[PDB]
């Protein structure tokens, strides 16, 4: 039952009962209670505990999150190099979970490593 905090800006992911997601800086925040579930090696399901809806990536680039389970509720999870974590697509191969430093989140078409706005570490 962790929260992912966001090193680009230290915003953690918010998912809402609408689908809508986000970045706060509020750890008492519910919205920001999730679920990360393995489900093979390395691949994750990260779902909103309260919203209880799954991130999803979309074709465009897009991130919500759904009710429904697809193969875009899906992440090849990663510890990287520093010790920070990332959320790839494992349908849109090259896209990542990202949140930008004002708080909103990223186009996972515009994202790409090395960049800070992918970076993820994940608490209880
Ligand atoms: O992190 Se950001 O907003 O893409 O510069
Ligand atoms: O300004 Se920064 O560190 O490249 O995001």
């Amino acid at each position: 039952p962790k929260r992912l905090y966001c090193k680009n800006g230290g915003f953690f992911l918010r998912i809402h009962p609408d689908g809508r997601v986000d970045g706060v800086r509020e750890k008492s925040d519910p919205h920001i209670k999730l679920q990360l579930q393995a489900e093979e090696r390395g691949v994750v399901s990260i779902k909103g505990v309260c919203a209880n809806r799954y991130l999803a990536m979309k074709e465009d680039g897009r991130l919500l999150a759904s009710k429904c389970v697809t193969d875009e509720c899906f992440f090849f999870e990663r510890l990287e190099s520093n010790n920070y974590n990332t959320y790839r697509s494992r349908k849109y191969t090259s896209w990542y979970v990202a949140l930008k430093r004002t708080g909103q989140y990223k186009l996972g078409s515009k994202t790409g490593p090395g960049q800070k706005a992918i970076l993820f570490l994940p608490m209880s």
